[PDB]
């Protein structure tokens, strides 16, 4: 249950604050009046340079349960992104985010985030969370490229 949870979150940010990859953003949403919600972070992930995702800065929400770090966080892109492993709801499907798959309590927010950044340009056809994105990616990569480039532009800093 919580408490154990908060302990870890409390530690996570301290770590990140000390060192995080350049470009990424990860911070706990402010609960009103000075308080704070460590179980809800707003983060952002830079497109990887050298790929069509380059230049865009993507915002995704990270929600935690009291189980934490028993169970992994739910990570939602806000708004949802056009990508084969992102459900239409914006939820990301990554194996380390599955309790029964590769989730481990020692995983770092930073590892999660980096992990997510690497999924953007290297989609995993095995788990088709988003059908449309999946269809096009298989029978029309030129189109797939067109849509991604547009998306990266749509969210680039200005």
């Amino acid at each position: 249950m919580s408490g154990i949870a908060l302990s870890r979150l409390a530690q996570e940010r301290k770590a990140w604050r000390k060192d995080h990859p350049f470009g990424f953003v990860a911070v706990p949403t402010k609960n009103p009046d000075g308080t704070m919600n460590l179980m809800n972070w707003e983060c952002a992930i830079p497109g990887k340079k050298g790929t069509p995702w380059e230049g865009g800065l993507f915002k995704l929400r990270m929600l935690f349960k009291d189980d934490y770090p028993s169970s992994p966080p739910k990570c939602k892109f806000e708004p949802p992104l056009f990508h084969p492993n992102v459900y239409p709801s914006g939820t990301v499907c990554l194996s380390i985010l599955e309790e029964d798959k590769d989730w481990r309590p020692a995983i770092t927010i930073k590892q999660i985030l980096l992990g997510i950044q690497e999924l953007l340009n290297e989609p995993n056809i095995q788990d088709p969370a988003q059908a449309e994105a999946y269809t096009i990616y298989c029978q029309n990569r030129v189109e797939y490229e067109k849509r991604v480039r547009a998306q990266a532009k749509k969210f680039a800093p200005s």
